[PDB]
């Protein structure tokens, strides 16, 4: 019944207005930038816990755009709609 507790290191990358959080893809996921297998040589990549965009640690500097699963002020927008 009893249990313990301990801190947890959590680092987020505010790149291209994203939340890419360091994650280990035990399986060859389908990247969004290059769209590679994302597996092989012992290494990890990146995955946005907001829009769920899995990319390579290097593809992060290639990304061309912004995040969608983010709530920020709306100064100008063609046709916004949320609730
Ligand atoms: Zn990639
Ligand atoms: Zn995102």
């Amino acid at each position: 019944g009893s249990s313990g507790s301990s801190g947890k290191q959590a680092k987020i990358h505010y790149i291209k207005n994203h939340e890419f959080i360091a994650t280990f893809f035990g399986q060859p996921t389908f990247c969004s930038v290059c769209k590679d297998f994302v597996w092989g040589l012992n290494k990890q990549g990146y995955k946005c816990r907001q829009c769920n965009a899995a990319i390579h640690k290097k593809c992060i500097d290639k990304i061309i755009g912004r995040c969608t699963g983010t709530a920020a002020n709306s100064r100008d927008t063609s046709g916004p709609s949320s609730g």
